[PDB]
């Protein structure tokens, strides 16, 4: 059974908790960056550590990596989101992804070119990630975010919130063709099916995309346990 490594913000270096609800039955083994806050000032200080991260997961028998870590891998555009990719695979010789790479991936899946922004973070982030969309052929329309900074607080959002969230960055532009749900952070497995219920267009959530992301680059046709989105169920 191949595993599946994954290089995560907190310190702490937990398989992040989507894993075991979506793919119970594969193995995840994680490695910490220790990020001190969701800002580029956070990002500076633990990015270049991301190559060793790779190396000692590939070091663990890991199948693939990936980088966990939406904004962590968009901050600085496309190029360094394809360049940042290319090192890990130099470094480690494995099929490397990132949760950037997994959120386009997944809106394309789900033929999402017009996308809502639903996001944990302040707006010099925000910026960032239309700017990124945007390099990519994407079209960000409406925006709604929580502005926050903290690891643990996004880990403290409620699934309320986070549909109410996705449905109000909806009804700013709701010919939208999807929505993205940005952080790696928030609890998002149950919001998901309830936004897709009452909306009608998909949902890409950060953490979730990147599960899915590397179980495709694992390369085994995995699936996910069904109700956590058409990105998991329409395969
Ligand atoms: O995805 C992000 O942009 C940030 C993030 C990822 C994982 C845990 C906390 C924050």
């Amino acid at each position: 059974t191949p595993t599946i490594g994954m290089i995560v913000p907190p310190a702490a270096g937990l398989v992040p908790a989507d894993g075991a609800r979506l793919y119970p039955d594969l193995p995840f083994i994680a490695s910490g960056l220790g990020l001190g806050s969701v800002t580029p000032e956070g990002y500076d200080a633990v990015i270049e550590s991301v190559v060793d991260h790779a190396r000692r997961l590939q070091k663990q028998g890991a199948a693939v990596v990936s980088l966990m870590c939406t904004s962590l891998s968009f901050y600085r555009g496309a190029a360094f989101n394809a360049a940042l990719t290319v090192a890990m695979r130099e470094a480690t010789g494995l099929p490397c992804t990132t949760m950037s790479t997994a959120v386009l991936n997944g809106l394309r899946a789900l033929g999402v070119r017009r996308v809502a922004l639903a996001t944990a973070y302040i707006d010099d982030v925000n910026e960032r990630l239309a700017a990124f969309l945007a390099e990519e052929s994407l079209v960000p329309t409406g925006c709604r975010s929580l502005g926050i900074t903290g690891v643990e607080a996004m880990a403290r959002v409620d699934t309320a919130t986070l549909v109410d969230l996705c449905v109000r960055a909806f009804e700013a532009a709701p010919d939208s063709d999807g929505i993205l749900l940005s952080s790696g952070g928030l609890l998002t497995l149950d919001a998901i099916p309830e936004v897709e219920r009452r909306l009608g267009v998909p949902v890409v959530s950060s953490s979730p995309a990147g599960f899915w992301d590397a179980v495709r680059l694992a390369g085994g046709g995995a699936k996910a346990r069904p109700g956590y989105g058409r990105l998991f169920d329409e395969s």
